[PDB]
């Protein structure tokens, strides 16, 4: 019932931040002054107040006055965070009305299924990620990664000596992701498929619109991962950056209560199978709030918190408080705390929701899918699309792949070859045959027509040319 | 010459971030499906008011103020649309400018293929420097009084840290010159299992705990044996602008007076190569809460350390980038008048140390020569010197002094506590660190070397005792 035999020796051996015994008639005076730390009074600071001004709703363009929250220097709100202290030295771990906020959002949305769990603030996905991989792997570790993956996760999984060892996807339209079959036939025959590795130590999982396929684990998928990480002894990372962005299933195009929300629509966390704090969970604010602002939190045991605090104290000591004081002070103050934030959630699902619909429509009345040579799957969460290409099964992927981005690109639509989201080229080969789509970037409705109408009229013509650019 | 033998084999390892057909034109307009990021029309926030005191200490002619709108086309300006979107690692193009800007204005390099690079602070900029120039078994020398934290780095990166003895006169630059010459030149009899030193991490202004400054004079020394033994220099510089005019009794300096006669020249200066690293941060001159800096050093340096950033730290906050950038330009108008905010800071500080000092000076426990003060020539830290007999166990007596100082209500850093290696640095130990930047008011500065002294002087009549 705790995870400590998962913790790196790398991490755990990192040490923490008088000590003898005091004098016999020593007594601490009431009020001290202090001449030790070198931090500047908030005096000297350039700024004495911050008016954010705000949007009611994502594209509102600037009968109602705006919504504005004020940063004062000082406060007495235990759930605002002032400026005397947000431009002041801060805990590496976060502001406390911050983590209190991320504590009170994972109970509403994730609640782990133990105790003895914590929240540690991130400068955003990324950042949670590189501690996390810091945290569970040590030099010569194996770490499971999902073949099609997020790219920069490898880095830090490198950064800690761990080999990356590729999970097929499969890409049935049903798919949960990961093909289970596959999964459970590596694990039981580790030997024969990586003879001179040792098992895993890890998994690394999109679980929800898994990035690049859109893929999303059912709830019995999740438990059956989960059972196979308690029989093989291995560690989750969960990274969740657009979980809460749940699509509903594709009909043409032309008020979700939040406890129907969480309840029907949100597919549960590997933290709400969790009982040992071998689940370390990733979120952000980029894809929520914004990717500018650096900033995100991890959800995991205490011991695995406590570690990944001595590994920030040497490689990233402390997100940017004045980012965490306007942050927390407009989720507080202007979307009234966690209820009110999951309602700005929901408004942004809409958007998401109809987004994807409208991209899948201008696929769906292609010439390219109507002769079969493009087909899509229907994300069931956050931002990405997969577009297959119906290649012939006996033509090179990689390269006809190459040949049809250059035709795009000549057509006047940037898309991402599934060939560079790989955790190893050869052995995804054969199911490298996708472009990832993504609707968050368009301005309008009209760019997202028009984008779906270049993707399939430069396919098309492919196609048509026999597979050349011609 | 260049230094790319001195970028870490490490650093140098790490990676960045097919032909064409026959007729192919790209579209002149292309549309994007690629990058997975949002549309700045989903940021909640549409703009911000930044309200700003006029000097340091000012309570609230209209309040100083900068709007920070969705959009801008002001080259020396961000904008939420790109503040608050994926943006370079390396930081937003008009702080980088700036940052260029303020360094050619204050410490311009020798030499021309130089960069910079945005960091979240000092402590960023260390641990990047660190590992830029560290490999596993190699060698930094620190002065044996230091910022502690940089140990934690130098130790992420595999290198043993070896102490340069500090000189404590009243008129010292800081690092004793002539044990340094002689730790150099007869590097085997002091460590002859350990490889030649790699690099040096010297806070030569202001230096953190003593509060010495190295002279032009010790800089061109420091700089002719970094040359001669072949090792980097890592200059850590967070208040080296902030410069203290010699004592007076307490009871209008110009830009280019202060630039030619007040600051201490940067080891930039001396630099022909890109041997030199400087880390700078916001911390002490605008707020330690942006978690905001900048390193200056060779293009090939800062090319290695963008790779070691999109591993472990992958960009300074966005908006503390916008906000602190908008407010440089618009408030203050660039390099000179951020300079002018620098000045009215220095007229703080100098006050502050002087007051301390005065306390110090008119105590019994200076009078009887219990206690003396090193005078600093930059910064925020005063040496406060103990005269234990010399026969006295140094460590158990500033141990008993320091709880003795505790019970007056006076917290203080003993020296013995930013050692590194304490039985190395022990018999120099006797001194606390002083900061007189915390203090709310001159009443604060004034009662914290009345409670220093009058605990050191009950120590002393208690025969070096808490009794
Ligand atoms: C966008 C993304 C991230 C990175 O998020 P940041 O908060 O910008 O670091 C991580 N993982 C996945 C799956 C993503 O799509
Ligand atoms: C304060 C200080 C630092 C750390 O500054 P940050 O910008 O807060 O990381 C580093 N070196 C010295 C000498 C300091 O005094
Ligand atoms: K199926």
């Amino acid at each position: 019932s705790d995870p400590t035999h998962l913790i790196s020796k790398r991490a755990a051996g990192r040490t923490s931040v008088p000590s003898d015994k005091p004098p016999a008639n020593f007594k601490p005076h009431e009020k001290p002054l202090a001449l030790s730390y070198g931090m500047p009074n908030h005096g000297f600071f350039p700024i004495d107040s911050i008016d954010v001004n705000l949007v009611d709703y994502p594209f509102q363009k600037i009968h109602t006055p705006q919504s504005t929250v004020h940063i004062s220097r000082h406060t007495t709100d235990p759930k605002l965070i002032d400026l005397a202290r947000g431009l002041q030295y801060a805990a590496v771990e976060g502001h406390a009305p911050l983590l209190q906020f991320a504590r009170d959002f994972i109970i509403r949305t994730h609640k782990p299924n133990y105790d003895d769990w914590n929240v540690f603030i991130t400068t955003g996905a990324s950042d949670g990620l590189n501690k996390a991989a810091d945290v569970f792997l040590d030099d010569g570790d194996v770490i499971l990664v999902e073949e099609f993956t997020f790219s920069p996760f490898l880095r830090f999984s490198d950064n800690a000596g761990a080999k990356a060892v590729p999970v097929k996807i499969n890409f049935d339209n049903d798919s949960d992701g990961i093909d289970l079959t596959q999964f459970v036939d590596l694990l039981e025959n580790w030997e024969k498929h990586y003879p001179n590795l040792p098992k895993p130590k890890a998994l690394y999982t999109i679980a929800t619109g898994q990035n690049p396929t859109g893929f999303t684990q059912s709830l019995e998928f999740r438990k059956k991962i989960y059972d196979l990480a308690v029989k093989y002894d291995f560690a989750i990372i969960e990274d969740d950056p657009y979980g809460y962005l749940t699509l509903p299933k594709y009909e043409k195009p032309n008020d979700l209560e939040i406890d129907d929300y969480l309840k029907n629509h949100l597919t549960p966390s590997y933290l709400e199978l969790d009982t040992t704090g071998r689940v370390l969970r990733v979120e952000t604010f980029s894809k929520l709030f914004a990717p500018g602002l650096r900033l995100g939190f991890i959800v995991g045991h205490k011991e695995v918190i406590d570690a990944v605090k001595n590994y920030s104290d040497v490689v990233n000591r402390g997100a940017s408080g004045l980012t965490q004081t306007i942050v927390n002070n407009v989720i507080q103050e202007n979307f009234k705390g966690v209820d009110g934030w999951l309602e700005w959630i929901l408004k942004m699902r809409l958007n998401y929701s109809y987004r994807k619909d409208l991209l899948l429509y201008s696929i769906f009345e292609s010439q390219a899918y109507k002769k079969g040579y493009v087909d899509v799957i229907d994300p069931k969460a956050g931002m990405f699309v997969t577009f297959k290409i119906n290649l012939p099964k006996d033509v090179d992927v990689l390269q006809k792949m190459k040949l049809l981005l250059w035709k795009l690109i000549s057509y006047g639509i940037l898309v991402v070859p599934g060939y560079n989201m790989t955790v190893d080229l050869e052995f995804s080969k054969d199911r490298s045959n996708f472009f990832r789509l993504c609707y968050a970037l368009a301005n309008n409705d009209e760019e997202i027509l028009e984008s779906g109408k270049r993707l399939t009229d430069a396919v098309y013509e492919f196609f048509s040319n026999g597979l050349e650019f011609h």
